């Protein structure tokens, strides 16, 4: 009944799930009691910006949706991860397959690979970042999901690359952070397009409610169009205006404008179809 429920168990894993064709393993006797604790934590503590779906028929598969936070290149865009808990969960970390709707352009974040890999210590896939290593007694799916939102979908993701952290504040790191954020912003807009063009199993009504009923597609379109005007006004300038400092995405290049307007045609076409169906 609620249009935006943070945690729900649905009847059936969707056929579009990344792990739909991997048959479910047996799991230990303690697995189901552990999932009861995991569900209780998701229901109690997921923020409004993270949806999770579990399934009655596949107790080893989950799908999550994270909305990009405000004043990041990711703002208002949907990030979907398909999850598997293997036979050894929770001894072993959950397995993440990120849906990278990047079309060969590269990564949308240094830790979110185009083939689906998520590099975080809490997923057992990276050594020594600010997310803590996985362990059954400390860790949870909830903690994994808030680590992605809190440590990956950040304001200046270019520094998620460990080598580059030493360059904060420097003239080159500032320039490269802006260049990176311009690209992540344009690519993230394409994530809104993909999530709405191709119905996502178990998340169709939620996405429609967020982008249509609650007005976030209007916001995405308005923000992009306002950014095209400001980018046209400042296309030459050697330095960004003072009020636009501290903005995650202060301006776009000419090629980014064109790229963004390609996506706006598809996003406006989605709004137009919705406005039709309401007549």
């Amino acid at each position: 009944d609620p249009p935006w429920k943070r945690f729900e168990v649905l009847p059936s894993a969707p056929v579009d799930h990344a792990f739909y064709n991997t048959p479910p393993a047996q799991h230990t006797r303690q697995f189901m009691a552990r999932m009861s604790k995991e569900y209780k934590a998701l229901q109690s503590s997921l923020p409004d910006s993270i949806l999770v779906r579990a399934y009655e028929d596949r107790t080893d598969l989950l799908r999550s949706l994270i909305i990009g936070p405000e004043n990041t290149p990711y703002e208002d865009a949907p990030f979907v991860i398909d999850w598997m808990l293997d036979a050894n969960f929770p001894q072993t970390p959950p397995i993440a397959h990120f849906l990278s709707w990047t079309n060969g352009n590269g990564r949308v974040n240094p830790n979110l690979y185009e083939e689906g890999k998520v590099c975080l210590s809490i997923l057992g896939t990276w050594a020594g970042d600010k997310s803590e290593s996985w362990s059954a007694s400390r860790s949870s799916l909830l903690q994994a999901l808030v680590s992605i939102q809190g440590l990956v979908l950040v304001k200046e993701p270019w520094f998620c690359e460990p080598a580059y952290e030493k360059l904060r504040g420097t003239e080159d790191g500032i320039v490269n952070s802006r260049l990176y954020n311009e690209k992540a912003y344009v690519l993230s807009r394409g994530f809104v397009r993909r999530a709405l063009e191709i119905p996502l199993g178990g998340l169709e009504e939620e996405l429609r409610w967020f982008y249509h009923t609650s007005g976030k597609l209007r916001k995405v379109l308005g923000d992009a169009r306002a950014l095209i005007v400001k980018s046209t006004a400042t296309q030459g300038d050697a330095e960004v205006p003072e009020a636009d400092r501290e903005r995650a995405v202060p301006r776009l290049s000419s090629g980014g404008i064109i790229a963004l307007e390609r996506t706006l045609g598809k996003l406006q076409a989605l709004q137009d179809a919705q406005t039709a169906t309401e007549a």
